[PDB]
DNA sequence: CCCGTCC
DNA sequence: TCCTCTGCCTCAAGACGGG
DNA sequence: TGAGGCAGAGGAT
């Protein structure tokens, strides 16, 4: 994401955050970002210090997040759309290249969880690049009404909302904060190509930022000159030195055209569960309890219920 | 609440 | 002297409930 | 990986 994009937004454009009800969002679309989903589940869902697994040592701890917090966001009414990472731009390939057992989510896990959500009647889209730009573009069409996700890197490309710390909300009983972009911009007196440059100086996953430029410098110099390239003019090269080969020409390129799947392509539907496939899918091979996944399954139809009871006459 | 299980 | 940034550290990132 | 809480070294004023 970007490094304090959340901290300054708060700190500077209160204005474009706002505090909802989880009532207010029952029957609401949501895109999520599944790989990054993934990486947290196999993460922290662990004991002893590994992630869950059946007796033959596969990886269930991804299965185990998906299917709860999926069927959680459905008994709120929020209907999820999962969007899978595709290939990584260059930028970012070469950005990590640059930089206990380290966590890294496979090809395998993905089509697990693909296979998981298909069961559960969830969809799913694949992403071409970046999971967020397409989430971005989702939300910029009028697919979904926000992506949820903790990576500020979805306004940057251009997603007009963004709910922030949703599972959180949930799990602790809180209002759901909302990230309006339009209001940054507004508070911030910038416009969207300046916003890029800004979220660049801040830092990104794309290319490096200049050492020496935080939060408070970024800001100030974005406001008066505008784009980065007159910024590195007036800049004292002495103090301020940038870094070579730095390539925010391009990471802007990227930023504000990025590669993202066609929004009107894309058909949603959030359909019955297949409880007997769950089961022998979850219990059969993943070992799951067969209580505790039929009690789930339960839970998700009843959920379809009551979203279609209160959509029937109220599309979206 | 505290902290262990889930697989 | 004050403001701003950088390093270093530490922690938690899930969902849920039994006791 | 990031994000909050502190340490302190600079340039900023």
């Amino acid at each position: 994401g970007i490094q304090g994009l959340a901290k300054l937004i708060a700190d500077v454009a209160p204005s474009a955050i706002r505090e909802n009800d989880i009532k207010s969002y029952f029957g609401r679309k949501v895109a999520i970002d599944a790989s990054m989903s993934i990486y947290q589940f196999l993460i922290a869902v662990r004991q002893g210090g590994d992630v869950l697994q059946n007796e033959e040592g596969e990886t269930t701890s991804h299965l185990m997040g998906m299917f709860y917090r999926t069927i959680r966001m459905m008994e709120n009414g929020i209907k999820p759309v999962y969007v899978f990472d595709g290939k990584p731009p260059q930028l970012k390939s070469g950005e990590l290249a640059k930089r206990k057992r380290l966590v890294k989510v496979t090809k395998q896990h993905n089509d697990e969880c693909k296979h998981l959500l298909s069961l559960m009647g969830i969809p799913y889209l694949d992403a071409p690049s970046e999971a967020e730009a397409s989430c971005a573009a989702l939300v910029k069409a009028g697919k979904v009404y926000a992506a949820a996700t903790e990576d500020m890197d979805c306004l940057t490309f251009g997603s007009p909302v963004l709910m922030f710390h949703l599972t959180a909300s949930e799990a602790k009983k809180l209002p759901i904060q909302e990230f309006h972009l339009s209001r940054i911009l507004q508070e911030l007196g910038l416009n969207q190509e300046q916003f890029v440059d800004l979220c660049i100086l801040l830092g990104s996953d794309y290319c490096e930022s200049i050492r020496g430029i935080g939060p408070k410098r970024a800001v100030d110099l974005i406001q008066k000159h505008k784009s980065i390239e007159e910024i590195v003019r007036r800049l004292d090269p002495n103090k301020y030195p940038v870094p070579e080969n730095w390539l925010h020409k391009e990471a802007h390129q990227l930023f504000l055209e990025p590669e993202v799947l066609d929004p009107e392509s894309v058909e949603l539907k959030w359909s019955e569960p297949n409880e007997e496939e769950l089961i022998k899918f979850m219990c059969g091979e993943k070992q799951f309890s067969e209580e505790r996944i039929r009690s789930g399954v339960k839970r998700l139809s009843k959920s379809r219920q009551k979203l279609a009871a209160a959509l029937e006459h109220h599309h979206h």
